[PDB]
């Protein structure tokens, strides 16, 4: 009986995600706080020319986008908190290519974006699809729901 532990695993898009990520990591308990990034020039920063990309990757086609980090034993995480960017209606497709190395192990899993306040309904739908797989306790933007997240 000893048998918890609790990760932040995210992606700094250039300056929002950032601030979010050590608000929380120093609101929840003994907790680590670790970062992806994705394949160079995969996007751009546009309103139409950057919809057509995250578009390539969900009607089926593109593949979807490399990461760049190490390969971790999640399955000793207990909670696992991510933390995305939201395009102009969707994400970038960024924790797609992570959820493939995960997706045999439990916890509990919240994955949050930070936003310009829009898009707060399709995100959802858009994260559902490209996430059903492993156990979601809830899904929202901001630290506004941290405080349940991680008990």
């Amino acid at each position: 009986g000893m048998a918890k532990k609790t990760l932040i695993l995210y992606y700094s898009w250039s300056g929002e995600t950032k601030k979010m990520a050590e608000k929380i990591n120093s609101e929840i308990k003994d907790s680590e706080l670790k970062e992806v990034k994705v394949s160079e020039g995969t996007f751009d920063a546009d309103m139409y020319k950057t919809s057509d990309i995250a578009l390539d990757q969900i009607q089926g086609n593109k593949d979807f986008p490399e990461i760049q980090l190490d390969n971790i034993d999640y399955n000793n995480y207990d909670l696992i908190l991510i933390g995305s960017p939201v395009w102009s209606g969707y994400p970038a497709t960024p924790i797609k290519t992570l959820l493939d190395q995960m997706k045999n192990y439990r916890g509990e899993v919240a994955s949050f974006f930070t936003s310009a306040g829009t898009n707060h309904k399709a995100y959802v739908s858009h994260f559902n699809e490209w996430a059903d797989g492993l156990n979601v306790i809830g899904v929202a933007r901001d630290d506004s729901e941290v405080d349940k997240w991680s008990k």
